[PDB]
């Protein structure tokens, strides 16, 4: 039962492998909570783990 969603507060490049890409305005859904600064989910056609800082938890 995992339906949270994030948004991003500001714009990001990852340039190494591994990070989810994507810029300001992009929606990401939380796929689980694997840690408490490191969370996963997939945004349209990419996925991968991204920075809980980075967002902020938007009303699922």
């Amino acid at each position: 039962g995992e339906e949270m969603l994030v948004q991003a507060l500001y714009d990001f490049v990852p340039q190494e492998s591994g990070e989810l890409d994507f810029r300001r305005g992009d929606v990401i859904t939380v796929t689980d909570r694997s840690d408490e600064n490191w969370w996963n989910g997939e945004i349209g056609n990419r996925k991968g783990i991204f920075p809980a800082t980075y967002v902020t938890p938007y009303h699922s």
